[PDB]
């Protein structure tokens, strides 16, 4: 019952400082622009160990099934190819991307009805705040 309040389907429902953010990963211009303008929906599951976060969108469709500490790759929604490690810490779901020499962390907590991701990419930060769909 591990991440039960994390379960089921959000929507996007406000961004800040995502362009920034998404400069300092180093996605290029048209992806910025076109994934700036997305809404995604989230779609989180659970069966045994096995987390599964779906997300769709106008402009891609991703997916990760994880087992937490257990390193696995993932394709993102700019397209990179990355090293991807997610824990649990104090209830917070704490995902961190390698590719390229780089890194970034996304933290993933529920916060009221809301389910916030905080992106952050050294000095800069993006959060993400969906509500249930
Ligand atoms: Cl399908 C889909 C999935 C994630 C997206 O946005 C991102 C793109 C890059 C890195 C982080 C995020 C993000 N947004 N909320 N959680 N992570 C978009 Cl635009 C579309």
């Amino acid at each position: 019952h591990m991440c039960d309040a994390f379960v089921g389907t959000w929507k996007l429902v406000s961004s800040e400082n995502f362009d920034d953010y998404m400069k300092e990963v180093g996605v290029g211009f048209a992806t910025r622009k076109v994934a700036g303008m997305a809404k995604p929906n989230m779609i989180i599951s659970v069966n045994g160990d096995v987390i599964t976060i779906k997300s769709e969108s106008t402009f891609k469709n991703t997916e990760i099934s994880f087992i937490l500490g257990q390193e696995f790759d993932e394709v993102t929604a700019d397209d990179r190819k990355v090293k991807s490690t997610i824990t649990l810490d104090g209830g917070v779901l704490v995902h961190v991307q390698k590719w390229d020499g780089k890194s970034t962390t996304i933290k993933r907590k529920r916060e009221d009805d809301k389910l916030v991701v905080e992106c952050v990419m050294k000095g800069v930060t993006s959060t993400r705040v969906y509500e249930r769909a």
